[PDB]
């Protein structure tokens, strides 16, 4: 199945003008002290901007949270996805594991493969435990896996093999012990973006998120003071958004990070602001009666 089918789906036939669930599907299932943190956190996260949910459909007080808020398909339509849409070319690609199964292990190191951020919940108890225990873990791993979920040496040695291979790149791997959500995905994205290269552009876009969602003191002390050096023309266009979007400290920061008004402004981009008023604005009434 070509995921333009699903695309155009979603689209039309429900109507719609990304974050990927690839767990939550084993026996073991989060405490409800769990499920309010991710609940709101779901809630708040959502609640900024109009975005779809990708979950598996299947199986009340978490259902009414979420209202008031087979494998290889997944992933080639999470990678079209990252790679392009749904000048910066990178969006929102997000992959969250609860309760990890043994099957499921090659869905994970294929996504890895593929460059996919993935979060991991200690609070979870599933099967993520297993891999927050084999970052410290070297056999046994393998065995506590089968004990702790009786649903083989076969087996065991798949997993330890699955295992051994994610481990790999464990740079866009992260703790997630519920027991802040938007601050920890913002830093597992950064972490993901500096993992692969460090570059302006590829912090551009992250960047562009955290100016979204206001995490400017978290953007500082993880990204400015923290690894990038930044060059003066390249942030000029970042300012101009800043300033439209009722910003004020992101402007602070940028212009403590080098950028320079004297030559960022043109009367062009004074033009551009101006243009962009809330005709709401009754300066934008004067202004229309006096042109």
């Amino acid at each position: 199945v070509a995921p333009s089918m699903l695309f155009e789906l979603l689209l039309t036939e429900w109507h719609l003008p990304v974050v990927s669930l690839v767990g939550e599907e084993r026996l073991f299932a989060m405490k409800s002290w769990l499920r309010d943190v991710l609940r709101k956190g779901l809630v708040k996260a959502a609640q900024s901007t109009g975005a779809w949910i990708l979950t598996s459909a299947l199986h009340r007080h978490v259902g009414q949270a979420v209202r008031d808020h087979l494998a290889e398909l997944q992933l080639s339509l999470e990678k079209h996805i990252s790679q392009q849409r749904t000048s910066s070319i990178q969006i929102p690609v997000l992959c969250l594991l609860v309760n990890g199964d043994p099957s499921t292990l090659e869905r994970m190191s294929r996504a890895v493969e593929q460059a996919a951020p993935w979060l991991i919940l200690a609070g979870s108890g599933g099967i993520a435990d297993v891999l927050a225990a084999l970052v410290g873990q070297p056999q046994v791993t393998e065995k506590q896996f089968r004990e702790k979920f009786p649903s083989s040496w076969e087996a065991i040695v798949h997993w330890t093999e699955l295992l051994q291979n994610i481990a790999a790149h464990p740079h866009l791997l992260t703790v997630y012990d519920f027991e802040d959500l938007d601050t920890v995905i913002l830093k597992a994205l950064v972490k993901a973006c500096k993992s692969h290269s460090r570059d302006a552009q590829d912090y551009l876009d992250e960047l562009k998120l955290a100016v979204a969602w206001d995490r400017v003191d978290i953007a500082k002390s993880e990204i400015f003071n923290g690894d990038v050096e930044w060059k003066s023309c390249d942030l000029e266009e970042v300012m101009t958004d800043a300033l439209v979007s009722n910003k004020p400290d992101f402007v602070r920061l940028f212009v403590d990070s080098g950028a320079d008004m004297a030559e960022f402004l043109t009367y062009g981009r004074l033009q551009q602001l101006y243009h962009s008023v809330s005709p709401k604005s009754l300066l934008f009434e004067l202004l229309e009666r006096k042109h």
